[PDB]
DNA sequence: CATTAGA
DNA sequence: TCTAATG
């Protein structure tokens, strides 16, 4: 957790160049379950020898960890950190619809900058013009204060629409964060479960809604179980305006809500280890449902639930509110 | 880890 | 169809 940090930050950015930069998956790979196994390890990696030892570390990894042990550094490390195309791929890469592939591409292509994306908005793809379009508001945060105007409407129009609709502000929001990155509406409807073949519409309708009063200002990419979109509250009596938002909502039967909701909100550590004691408790936990453990080895037979409760109750354990879910 | 775009 | 990109 830090008598290990540089180790593991070295190895992750060692790691995550060769996954982008490169195409190299596998070297990539590599320096994830090394950076992930020196992690584990109690004691202080006094060399690479001492590293070696381990599991998926190998001579090319022990390598770098004496370097970088003996100096407070790593050439290739400050060989790629210098490198203006690799920069030049992390960079394109914050566009929101702009992945690796693309970088590289367009990189090849001479587009290096903003400006080159600009310069070339032929070059792109809705998606991508979008995140073009809104960079800036896309990489900001999104005050509570404005989670909750937000949360406010979205709730309006959904009932609006219909009066049968559930909708939940899922994750960090749901969590009490002073802060988000990106709003998360989970949708469902009685008349939308398991079975029912769909009702794509159900969705629809409300993005429709949402629209149609200036919510939703862009469409990133529409489904009929998963809509993925831009937002922006009205901007008041003016000289202050919103910025763009993103924002998804998704369809749910009505039967795998809650477990849904469970998930999403969090946090990533609170569900691992609420899922890890269901597993003692006899069940188990996944983003849809929850089944009952057969001592065979596993099992199957999701238990209905109605509520946050009803897993809770299930693995008897205490009901968290979501403020206290961070873990 | 599943959904969407796209070519 | 496969491939990329989000989450
Ligand atoms: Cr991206
Ligand atoms: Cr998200």
């Amino acid at each position: 957790e830090t008598l290990n940090g540089g180790i593991t930050d070295m190895l992750t950015e060692l790691a995550n160049f060769e996954k982008n930069v490169s195409q190299a998956i596998h070297k990539y790979n590599a320096y994830r379950k090394a950076a992930s196994v020196i992690a584990k390890y109690p004691h202080k990696i006094k060399s690479g020898a001492e590293a070696k030892k381990l599991p998926g570390v190998g001579t090319k990894i022990a390598e770098k960890i004496d370097e970088f042990l003996a100096t407070g550094k790593l050439r290739k490390l400050e060989k790629i950190r210098q490198d203006d195309t690799s920069s030049s791929i992390n960079f394109l890469t914050r566009v929101s619809g702009i992945g690796p592939s693309a970088a590289r591409k367009f990189v090849d292509e001479g587009i290096k900058t903003l400006e080159d994306l600009r310069k070339n908005e032929d070059k792109l793809n809705h998606h991508q013009r979008i995140g073009l379009k809104y960079f800036g508001d896309f990489e900001k945060r999104i005050p509570r204060e404005e989670m909750l105007q937000m949360q406010d409407i979205v709730l309006n129009e959904v009932k609006k629409v219909d009066s049968e609709y559930i909708a939940t502000v899922c994750g960090s929001f749901r969590r009490g964060a002073e802060s988000s990155g990106d709003m998360d509406v989970l949708l469902t409807h009685p008349s939308f479960t398991s079975e029912s073949t769909k009702q794509p519409k159900l969705l629809h309708q409300v993005v429709e809604q949402l629209q149609k009063v200036h919510f939703i200002t862009d469409t990133l990419s529409k489904g009929e179980t998963k809509f993925m979109g831009v937002c922006q509250l009205p901007s008041k009596n003016d000289e202050k305006e919103y910025p763009h938002r993103r924002i998804d909502i998704r369809l749910i039967p009505k039967d795998q809500y809650y477990c849904g909701v469970l998930y999403f909100t969090g946090s990533d550590i609170f569900n691992k280890n609420m899922r890890a004691h269901a597993l003692e408790k006899g069940f188990t936990i996944n983003e849809y449902t929850i089944r009952p453990l057969g001592v065979t080895g596993v099992a199957g037979e999701p238990l209905p639930v109605d509520s946050e409760k009803d897993i809770f109750d299930y693995i008897q354990w205490k009901y968290r509110e979501p403020k206290d879910r961070s873990e």
